[PDB]
């Protein structure tokens, strides 16, 4: 569950429990992963902010009502009032995450000082060069991706793993390949592999769908055994599977991700493809906006190696008596 | 971020991201608010023009180095290059902005023609006897505090609204008197208020040193409760100080602003006294400068109603070849 109550505002990011938001009143949503929207459901009876591709998604398949969902255009500043009569605003700018479609970081700005929150992301150099970010604001708070905040774990681009894949597809000309995905996510990759080997992806209806929203070449279909690659749960790649794979056709399996999975059948390939930043990334990134101070989002994953990066902190902001009036409740007072 | 970059010149004012300003060469502070020093630290390496008090706080709390900082005195005309060969210069002259303390603005003279840039300012009719707008010259581009150019918001004076204050105090004689300001500015209502009441402001260690730079009388200390006037922080004023601050004295806040601000607490008080020039004064300052062209300095906020006021436009001026190669990239 890897969202968070900003402290000492109204502001939660991915983070969906009303019994545990009580001061919460302003609601995002980076992305459409599950553990980014961990007890949003079509029960959900707030006004909630998000991209227009994940405004897409979370309708289609979470059902939360349209009313409820107001999506923002990517790399727009959006005024957003922070009490009942808009006296106190905040802007919000998203900016692209690069981690999966629909995936953005938020810039918050108002009387809190300056937040970046990144959701789930890959950093790339593009990413220091977008305009809000080229202004010499202070980041106060850096809320970062650690997922892969390791220095132990070695990742190579994208686009190298991507290569990776294509020498290792070249090698099999006569094969079926399997590419064992998150429902979300990667559909990039797989128009490369399709655009290199002139053959059609194999996609689920859900997947199709989504498809349609990126701009990607013409290469997608449902049409079973239509082309040569195959996008599949990640979860379908195992031993049992190429038994059965096999006897039908000659199959090789790829998972790319950047997790530690043993190869149990010698044609299943994992090969460190990632959406979230490296620890190296990790480390550009920082230093580049040295942020007052670093908090993790994904909680259960180590996050360190920053301490030389921070500026020197600043106090915490004092809440403005307005925006107190609207993060209090009613349940919260005697009688 | 209230900093502009001026087309078809080397000239940014209030304006600190070098990323965006590749072929700014002269860099001018209008004042140290906050939000005229975004990306503005000890980072710096650029010569820098501003006033001999904006001088002395940008080196005290932000840290740019003394050798890039150029104090400027105000209402003395100056000769800068714009280049490196000893050919093309400008005049700049500082003029009072009557803002807060350091405050100017700006009159450019060159090539590029007369520019005003007022900063953030308050007009006063004073501020036309300038000598230095009463030699006739015509105002190519005026560069316009715009925050209150609002037709509907109307401001008194600020002797007015000081009055409004002075009121107000004499209503609670046992009372202490929360003033919540800005970091910088509206020290000479303090001092108002103080030789008023006969009574000292209490105010923190660094507003002290800023007050030494100003010819106020002697009624500032920093000692805790030794006066009736305590300045603090305009964000302390709230319901929830109010009830902190009566278990010990009995106490009425003030927040002097022009601000739309809703008061949580009986004796929180919203008074309007402002640093900004209201509508009205914005008219009658454009209407005597009759400049060719106004354009609005805070960009998150309206501007207009001085199409009435301008004077024929005028063609860009050519960018002397000199001053291009300063600017190259
Ligand atoms: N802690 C945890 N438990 C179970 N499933 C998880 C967890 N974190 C992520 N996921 C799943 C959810 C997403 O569909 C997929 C990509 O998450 P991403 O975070 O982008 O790598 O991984
Ligand atoms: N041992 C383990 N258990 C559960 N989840 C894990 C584990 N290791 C990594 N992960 C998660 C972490 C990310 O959500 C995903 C890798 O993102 P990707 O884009 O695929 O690199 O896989
Ligand atoms: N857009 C914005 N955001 C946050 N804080 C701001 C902004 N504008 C001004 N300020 C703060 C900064 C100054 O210290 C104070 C007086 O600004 P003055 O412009 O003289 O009225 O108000
Ligand atoms: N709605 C709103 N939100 C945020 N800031 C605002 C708003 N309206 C005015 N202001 C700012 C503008 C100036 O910086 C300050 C007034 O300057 P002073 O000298 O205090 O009159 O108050
Ligand atoms: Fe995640
Ligand atoms: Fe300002
Ligand atoms: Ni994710
Ligand atoms: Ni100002």
């Amino acid at each position: 569950m890897n969202g968070v109550l900003i402290p000492h505002t109204p502001i939660a990011v991915d983070f969906w429990s009303l019994r545990r938001a009580g001061t919460a009143r302003l609601f995002f949503l980076s992305h459409m992963h599950s553990d980014h929207t961990v007890g949003l459901s079509s029960t959900w009876a707030r006004p909630l902010y998000c991209s227009p591709i994940t405004a897409h998604l979370l309708h289609r398949h979470l059902q939360v009502s349209k009313q409820w969902i107001q999506a923002l255009e990517v790399g727009e500043s959006h005024v957003l009032p922070l009490d009942e009569i808009g006296q106190e605003t905040m802007t919000v700018t998203l900016l692209d995450a690069n981690h999966c479609p629909g995936s953005v970081m938020f810039l918050f700005e108002g009387y809190f000082g300056t937040i970046l929150y990144t959701g789930d992301f890959r950093y790339t150099p593009s990413m220091l060069k977008e305009p809000a970010l080229t202004l010499g604001k202070q980041i106060h708070t850096l809320y970062l991706d650690n997922t892969n905040c390791n220095p132990a774990l070695v990742l190579p681009s994208r686009q190298e793993a991507a290569h990776q894949i294509v020498q290792l597809i070249r090698k099999h000309p006569q094969h079926n390949i399997k590419i064992g995905l998150y429902s979300l996510g990667k559909e990039s990759l797989l128009e490369q592999l399709a655009l290199e080997f002139q053959t059609w992806v194999v996609l689920s209806p859900r997947r199709l769908e989504l498809v349609q929203l990126l701009g990607l070449a013409d290469v997608f279909t449902v049409e079973e055994k239509a082309g040569r690659i195959h996008a599949v749960d990640h979860m379908e790649i195992c031993h049992s599977n190429m038994l059965r794979w096999n006897q039908t056709h000659p199959t090789i399996a790829i998972l790319p991700t950047s997790r530690k999975i043993h190869s149990s059948h010698p044609d299943i390939h994992v090969i460190p493809y990632s959406d979230h930043s490296s620890y190296s990334e990790l480390r550009a990134f920082v230093a580049a906006l040295k942020p007052c101070q670093v908090v993790p989002i994904v909680s259960r994953r180590p996050c360190g190696g920053f301490q030389d990066s921070l500026s020197p902190r600043i106090s915490v902001p004092l809440i403005p008596d307005s925006v107190q009036q609207y993060m209090s409740s009613s349940s919260r007072k005697p009688s």
